[PDB]
């Protein structure tokens, strides 16, 4: 029952500082016009102490599985191949990645009906929210 609040289809509904989020990550000029314009949907879903996330969107669909505290290698939307941890910590998915020597961190949290996906790049952050579909 870990993650149950956040099982579920999420569509996205807004997005702040996306754009300076992906410039700080290294994403190139063309990629971030055409991901800055989607609108995913995020599924996630839990079978046993294996959580899946997918991404669909119009730009790139992604899919990860993954078990709490267990590094897994991951495919960015941006085409990064990086490697992944996802810990629970105090109720939130704190999911860092790590590539090139470079490092960020995803945090997806419940906050009212909405699930909060904040993404951070040194000085940087994103704070895209998203509601159930
Ligand atoms: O599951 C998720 C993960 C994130 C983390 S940044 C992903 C991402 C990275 C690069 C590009 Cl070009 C587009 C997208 N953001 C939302 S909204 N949902």
């Amino acid at each position: 029952h870990m993650c149950d609040a956040f099982v579920g289809t999420w569509k996205l509904v807004s997005s702040e500082n996306f754009d300076d989020y992906m410039k700080e990550v290294g994403v190139g000029f063309a990629t971030r016009k055409v991901a800055g314009m989607a609108k995913p949907n995020m599924i996630i879903s839990v079978n046993g102490d294996v959580i899946t996330i997918k991404s669909e969107s119009t730009f790139k669909n992604t899919e990860i599985s993954f078990i709490l505290g267990q590094e897994f290698d991951e495919v960015t939307a941006d085409d990064r191949k990086v490697k992944s941890t996802i810990t629970l910590d105090g109720g939130v998915l704190v999911h860092v990645q790590k590539w090139d020597g470079k490092s960020t961190t995803i945090k997806r949290k419940r906050e009212d009906d909405k699930l909060v996906v904040e993404c951070v790049m040194k000085g940087v952050t994103s704070t895209r929210v998203y509601e159930r579909a």
